[PDB]
């Protein structure tokens, strides 16, 4: 009934705009979903190099690749084979703001993901377009149905030269492709992101996300 294997193949494209920047990026990687870690090596085709924070994109390179316990519903890998899509808002404080889809599907032992990115109102000396990040934080992600919609909230961070933080405010939909996909209860998924290495202007890049969901205390 799930066909999702242990070990599963990642493809994706993401085509894109940030403050009317172009640019296309391609991703071949390789995960595992029940151990809720992936990695991937993606790489700029068009609009290289970015004039912007790499950072920003990072979460926009699939909630299947976390650990879900027995006791919560994991709606991501329910959804196959048929697959599902997800859709997001990235508000950062200093009045950046970008949304961002993926279309997701499975042909064998590779997810398939058709990602779309636009962001706007980035300020010129702000720390994305001077390129001021180092990463973001290790987050923990809220997941709860709002109008029979799974839907994710994060207060996610990143982290800037100097040890200060730049916030921003993550709200992600997640909607099944199949009909009568069983919503899960209230529950929370930890996530770690990490570029792994990068070359100088991150052309190419190595990506790593690692999240396992939990109940919250008492139970976690
Ligand atoms: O857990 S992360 O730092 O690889
Ligand atoms: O489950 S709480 O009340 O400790």
């Amino acid at each position: 009934m799930s066909a999702i294997k242990p070990d599963m193949k990642i493809n994706l494209r993401m085509e894109g705009n940030v403050n009317g920047h172009h640019f296309v990026i391609d991703g071949d990687g390789t995960g595992k979903p029940f151990e809720g870690k992936q990695s991937m090596d993606l790489e700029v085709k068009e609009g290289g190099p970015l004039p912007f924070a790499f950072d920003i994109l990072t979460t926009a390179f699939n909630r299947v690749f976390a650990e879900y316990p027995d006791h919560i519903q994991d709606y991501f890998k329910q959804s196959f084979p048929k697959g599902y899509s997800w859709e997001r808002s990235l508000t950062f404080e200093d009045g950046g703001i970008c949304i961002a889809r993926n279309d997701i599907t499975m042909e064998g032992d590779t997810f398939y993901n058709k990602v779309r990115f636009h962001g706007t109102n980035f300020p010129a000396n702000g720390p994305v377009m001077q390129k001021k990040t180092l990463k973001w934080e290790p987050s923990t992600e809220k997941m709860y149905v709002r109008d029979g919609v799974l839907t994710g909230d994060i207060h996610m961070a990143l982290l800037l030269e100097g040890n200060a933080h730049y916030r921003c405010d993550f709200r992600t939909t997640y909607k099944a492709k199949e009909k009568g996909v069983k919503l899960p209860g209230y529950h929370f998924v930890d996530h770690c992101i990490e570029i792994l290495s990068h070359d100088k202007d991150y052309n190419k890049v190595k990506l790593y996300e690692h999240a396992v969901a939990h109940s919250g205390l008492p139970d976690n």
